[PDB]
Parts: structure tokens; sequence; C-alpha cells
């Protein structure tokens, strides 16, 4: 019980990013599972606007499918702000376990009230600081840096707390802000830094891995609800296939991105053990302060699930 249908899937990252390629994989599996009747059309590189517009497109129904970072969802469902807290997850295995577990599900379950279906979580990843003013090797080096952040009170508060001038901006305006030096820097996973070419305008990279961002793989509830059960199954089955593909592609892409950026002679720094503990001490107080704007129960439940998986 599948009728011919065309499905639009916009997103912000470049087409050849790992998640870009995972979106093409989703389209192929949807085709395969529906004998070519359900055709997904991918619009990468922000062609359908940034996360915030994609989100609104799905709620209204001009778009069907997207993936977005959790941070712009905090603007709808504040509990999603939890993932902008630094150092939540020690590694990708913990993140997978927590996100695929009850604490991840509790958050996804809040989406239908806002007109969205959270099909599952994909991996954006560990974020790393890039900038064009000077090497960042010490907490103090962040002082006064004009750093773009995702558009969220948690992201803004965290980096202001670390001494930056935190400048919320949509991802889709970021390359130009970096190139014109309207902003000194940004922070994102390595494969994004690479595939969106931020290295061409960011001579300095710090391997800080300070925050882990999930993507949410989203469907418009208005559109999803009008589908037949056989059609919903194609989408959810393809979503499960594509999550596994995405996460594997993301992790390989991280390894490849690091190699490329080093071989291309980007200047790479890290936070020493001493600097890392200075970071944590600065971080504790308004992590504590920010629980009230996220949701105490979400924060404590995520932190507990992460301990149990680690
Ligand atoms: O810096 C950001 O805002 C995110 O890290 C990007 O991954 C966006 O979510 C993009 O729109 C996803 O395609």
């Amino acid at each position: 019980d599948i009728k011919p249908r065309i499905i639009r899937f916009g997103y912000g990252l470049a087409d050849d990013s790992p998640t870009g390629k995972a979106s093409a994989h989703f389209a192929e599996v949807v085709s395969k599972l529906s004998d070519g009747k359900m055709k997904v059309k991918t619009f990468g590189n922000g062609a359908l606007g940034p996360d915030e517009q994609l989100i609104n497109s799905l709620i209204s129904g001009s778009g069907e499918i997207t993936f977005v970072s959790t941070a712009p969802i905090a603007s709808l469902i504040p509990e999603f702000g939890v993932f902008d807290l630094p150092f939540l997850f020690d590694n990708e295995k913990v993140a997978d376990t927590v996100l695929d577990g009850p604490e991840g599900k509790k958050l996804l379950d809040k989406l239908p009230a806002k007109g969205l279906i959270g099909l599952n979580y994909w991996e954006n990843g560990f974020r790393n600081i890039t900038n064009s003013r000077h090497e960042i090797s010490k907490l103090d080096d962040i002082g006064g840096i004009k750093l773009r952040v995702m558009q969220n009170q948690v992201a803004l508060s965290v980096f202001k707390g670390l001494g930056a001038n935190a400048i919320p901006m949509p991802f889709t305006e970021l390359f130009t802000a970096l190139e014109t030096k309207t902003v000194d820097g940004q922070e994102n996973p390595l494969s994004t830094i690479q595939t969106s070419k931020f290295y061409e305008v960011q001579p300095y990279l710090t391997l800080s891995n300070h925050v882990y961002t999930p993507f949410v793989f989203l469907a418009s509830k208005k559109w999803f609800d009008q589908l037949s059960q056989d059609e919903k199954d194609v989408i959810t089955q393809a979503a499960a296939d594509s999550q596994a593909f995405q996460r594997k592609a993301s992790r390989q892409g991280n390894e490849d991105a690091l190699k490329y950026l080093k071989e291309h002679n980007v200047k790479v720094a890290e936070f020493s053990t001493e600097e890392r503990e200075k970071i944590r001490e600065k971080v504790a107080p308004i992590v504590e302060s920010l629980k009230a704007k996220i949701g105490k129960e979400t924060v404590e439940g995520v932190l507990d699930a992460a301990k149990k998986a680690s």
C-alpha cells in the first residue's frame, strides 16, 4: 500500500559531508523499500535555509524531512538545551547509548506536541574551536574572542562564561562571517570544518572536543500522519538503516578530516592537562546555573545515564 510520492529533504551541511552522504543513502533506501515509488530529493548546503527555517518548514508542511542540531530545538523545547553543556559524553559510545536509551527517548517524545516526529538521533559530533586571531591553547586565550555560537541561551551562556564574545548566528551565514572577520571564530566537528571549508579562513584549530552535538532526524508530523502505515514503515525502516550508516560515516569522516587538515598545514593545538582542568572549574558554576533553563530532571537524568554507560 505505497503510492508514488516525492519527499523533500533539505539540510545545512555541505552535500559531501558525512551527513550529506547519509541523506543521499536515506533517499536510496526509501526508493529501494518502496520499489521506486517514494522519491526523496535532497537539498544540501542550506539551499532550503538554516536549521531554524527547516524546522518551521516541517511544522507547516512545506518540507517533509530534515536533520538539525539539537541546539535550535531548544528554542521550542528547552530540555534539548542539555546537549550544549560541555563535556557531557566521554566518547561516541556513551553518546550512542544515552541517545538511543530512555533519556534520549524522553526528549524525542516531546517533539509531536510541536508538530515534529523525532525518527532517531544522528551524529553531528564533538566540536572543536577554530579562529583567525591567534592560537587557542589556554583558557585565557579565549578571552575577548568573537566566537559564533549556535542560537541557544545555553551555547551563548557557556561561551560567555569562558570569556568569549559569543555571537549567535545561523550556520548558513557562518562561512561569510568567518571570511570577512565579522567573527574571529566558530566551533564545529572536524568534518564540518573541512567540508564547509572553514579552514580556508581559519588558520587556527584547537582540538578541544568541548561539546557533543546530536542531530535529530526529523519528519513533519502533519505529513507523516497522512501517510499509509506501509509508507510510514518505509520511512522508519530507512531511518534505522540510515542512522547506522550515518554514524559510521561520521566517525570515519572525523578521522579523515583530521588527516586532511593536518596534511593541509592548518595550525593545530590542544588544551594541556592543566588547561583542561582550568576549563572544568570555570565550567562547573554556570553549568549549575543553566540547569534551571534546561530542566533539572533532564540534566540529572542525562548525566546519570552517561555515568552508567561509562
Ligand atoms: O554549527 C551548527 O549550527 C551545526 O553544527 C550544523 O551542523 C547545523 O546544525 C547545520 O545546519 C546542520 O546541517
